């Protein structure tokens, strides 16, 4: 408080250590008033009649929360850069969050023109679910993060949750959650906010593609001591049949013997980016591939980490299985690919099955020879297998992370799961940074004269605006490579252009023109 | 003070401990103007010529006070359906309040736009009356309470009191109170109000019901040692008068002699939701059944507590015994039977006598045989009990508290009680939670440049708001029950709906579906 | 056994387990006028709630 006297600094920097980074964030924020103070029930059929398949129901809160669920959020370009170029792996540690110089504005509109003054006694409720106890939404890849340039100004956005429903309507088990029965202070003139938080262990992530395939992990100069079924008949025909064994045989590197197979699939629809390539029918829905829940089918978003497209075609990219981001000023409905960033997870096809492929193939019956009678022989047969689950001996990567990408997820608190990594990629955990809920706290206008028992509908127009600064610690994983020739690096290209990648334009605009992965580095196995 | 520092918090939260459960409430309050800071006397002259019932004289204060003597002003829905499913008894034990986060606006209305400013020199005045010595009327079920949703905004209501009348005039014994005349203090800028208070010494309150009924308490399979008469003549008859004895007797278990008695009674009207079935005449006061007291019929209001309906008929409920709330948007004035709900004590029907029915039957004459002359012999003649007073071995059930009903009242300071149970439930204390007083102080306007002695009757328009927490411990009482099967238990309903219930709606407005009681667990005797 | 205890946020009541009021010739979970118990339906363990 007072013109001489801040309540925080500036704090937006990064150190790098030996093992160690730590990144700090400072951005402004502008926290409206939400739902007129009130908590209101929502459904899908205040939103009209749609199908069974995006029915729900919930409740609107006049609460907002900070997300900073995203990776630009706490490294700049350059940054990130060094991140990936250097380290095989990394992971967060611990997180510290700060609010500080608080400012409440409050408007009168009369008459046309709009006036803003100062509302020194008024307060803003803030509080952590630090006990996990309210419907946990971070974890959705929502907007409203905290804008990858410092510079910007940011809207806080408005909570919402949603619980059980049948079509638009409730049952008995939803839940009716209350933001105001979590415990509340009273604040004088001049306060800040503050809390810690430990990230709990999670496995480092794969900053790194491998440098050997699956299928190629034999020595290439020395046979194997296995045999392998080569011949079942001389040729001709009649009564051919034999068995003839071979030593397999960098030759026939095929059929050698092998500990360890792809990891799981699931079949997605391919689609080329050359639209004349496509097939002349209107299939987004009908070729989706998706699952149900209780009736409700739900698409396969992106789902298992499987590779995008084969080697020599990235004109492919499954239906619903890539992170797609869209570049800056793009807008909401039905935009042209241009205007679409589309990631491929091409890394990966060293251990996972490509996207748009099956699996294998797997024997569908008993091959048999004359016997008594003749109808009874038949052929071998195969079919083809389009998901395959879980098998021992089995090994995969996890989905790559972005610099636009999630950070963490919640992973949902059941009996039992498995592999628990978030599919969209990123870290999960069981106890994630907690959801951090603010909120203006409601100014009444001048009640009657006379006692009236209804709550009051009438209040001072106000807005709250502040600075937030969150700084992360995070642990890093170097690498002891002993390849010789040089690695692949991420870089900028020296050719000339209008505009400097990753900066501003003309206008001021920032713009991120391409996504990073991380996965640049090689390793073995 | 300031914008950096508050002078409050949240907390607003339930803490549940062995036994003992915290209730912690907080919420927002505006505070008006009342009178023009003028005390007024008021009658019933002065609202039109009303009935000698309806008389009064009295004062308005320019005061407000706090209520919070309601039960879901401090327990949630959710943390009352834990109490109730869990608990044989509670009772409160001590109380703190604080007043906090103090903000004086004061208005100007010139030419039609009104505009509000902050006015930081301002105070507002509060003070308690721990000394019980201005007229308690907490204890009268008034509206105003803290509303038992968090996050609406109450108005405070205006303080006012009656005393002696005669008609619309005062007596020499009517006694006019200033609350002026209690402590006043000098105040600075961003202070706040606390104090603590402990309950005195109350009973448990019974948040259970009766597994057993008061004549069903003998052993079904034994016979007493005691006989009753079960005849007096022959039969036939000219001359057959006899005495026979019997035992009883498991099929007689009328007759059985017992050592206590039904609770006393107060006859009241019987009233069908079934309107068809009602008389079809007006009778709300012609069969009311009052008390007078000084000339003044007032109505018998709840009352003795009493068994709301026979067994077997809901339909039915006395016409003033029983406590009826209004539901959510429900006018004032001749509403109708579904926008009310009507309570019933039909768990105590197992001790207390129904409430539409009489206490029993009396023997009021000397039945007699011939004997000398004829017209002097009788029959035996009973007559009914409308009203019964009480008597030694009496046993009976105070009337049960709800989660929009009062908590306590205070017991009149009189020569003599007894059972000072308040009659519409709750615990009655000599020495209940002391009111809180609260008062806007006076600005006088710009005053004349020449003296003048008349007192100033021109202040600037102004207005108060804060924040009100006041957090109340409460005892428990466990259940060690050995009943084997389950118990019955207060639950929502699964079936779908377009609400939830203890919600709000579409529009954002609270409602209490339904009246809660606390009798769900059961006990012997 | 070891318990594991609930502290859920939630605001509405839950969904209890409960026997029901309305008269019946025997009462559930005991025996009848021959001596025989029963038991008359099946009792689970899933009636609180949770997120996630």
């Amino acid at each position: 408080d007072g013109v001489g006297s801040s309540s925080g600094n500036w704090h937006c920097d990064s150190q790098w250590l030996g093992d160690r980074v730590i990144t700090t964030s400072t951005r402004t924020w502008a926290l409206p008033t939400y739902n007129n103070h009130l908590y209101k029930q929502i459904s899908n059929s205040t939103s009209g009649g749609s199908s069974n398949d995006n029915a729900y129901f919930g409740y609107s809160t006049p609460w907002g929360y900070f997300d900073f669920n995203r990776f630009h959020c706490h490294f700049s370009p350059r940054d990130w850069q060094r991140l990936i170029n250097n380290n095989w792996g990394f992971r967060p540690k611990r997180l510290n969050f700060k609010l500080f110089n608080i400012q409440v504005k409050e408007v009168t509109d009369n008459n046309g023109v709009k006036t803003i003054a100062n509302n020194l006694t008024s307060t803003v409720q803030v509080f952590t679910d630090s006990d996990y106890q309210l419907p946990y939404v971070l974890g959705s890849a929502h907007e409203g993060c905290l804008p990858p340039f410092p510079a910007d100004v940011f809207m806080i956005p408005q909570y919402g949750y949603l619980t059980l429903n049948d079509g638009s309507q409730a049952v008995g088990r939803s839940s009716f959650y209350c933001l105001e029965y979590f415990p509340s202070q009273m604040l004088r003139t001049g306060n800040n906010f503050q809390f810690s938080y430990e990230f709990e262990n999670v496995p480092f992530h794969s900053s790194y593609a491998h440098s050997q395939s699956l299928d190629r992990l034999m020595n290439p100069l020395i046979d194997q001591y296995l045999y392998y079924l080569s011949k079942t008949i001389n040729g001709s025909g009649q009564n051919q049949q034999t068995l003839k064994f071979s030593v397999a045989g960098p030759s026939n590197m095929a059929v050698q013997g092998r500990n360890y197979i792809p990891g799981p699939s699931y079949r997605q629809q391919r689609v080329s980016t050359t639209v004349t390539q496509n097939n002349n029918s209107e299939f987004a829905w009908p070729g989706a591939s998706s699952w149900a829940l209780n009736g409700r089918n739900s698409l396969m978003n992106p789902g298992p980490a499987m590779a995008s497209h084969k080697e020599g075609e990235d004109r492919f990219f499954p239906l619903s299985g890539s992170l797609i981001f869209g570049k800056q000023g793009t807008g909401r409905d039905n935009v042209d690919a241009d205007k679409v960033m589309i990631t491929n997870e091409e890394e990966i096809k060293t251990t996972n099955p490509v996207a748009t492929e099956s699996y294998g193939q797997v024997a569908t019956n008993h091959q048999s020879a004359q016997w008594p009678t003749s109808y009874d022989a038949a052929q071998a047969q195969t079919g083809w297998v389009q998901n395959q689950g879980i098998l021992p001996g089995m090994v995969w990567q996890d989905r790559d992370v972005y610099l636009q990408g999630p950070i963490w997820a919640k992973i949902p608190h059941t009996d039992g799961n498995f592999h628990p990594s978030p599919l969209m990629g990123g870290f999960g955990m069981k106890h994630p940074p907690p959801q951090i809920l603010i909120k203006n706290t409601p100014v009444p206008a001048d009640p009657p004269t006379a006692f009236n028992k209804d709550k009051l509908n009438s209040f001072i127009t106000q807005y709250s605006t502040g600075q937030v600064s969150v700084e992360i610690e995070w642990e890093l994983q170097k690498e002891n490579s002993k390849r010789w020739n040089p690695e692949i690096q991420y870089t900028s290209n020296y050719y000339k252009s209008n505009n400097v990648e990753f900066a501003v334009n003309t206008e001021g605009v920032y713009s991120e023109p391409r996504p990073i992965g991380t996965r640049y580095l090689t390793r073995n196995l």
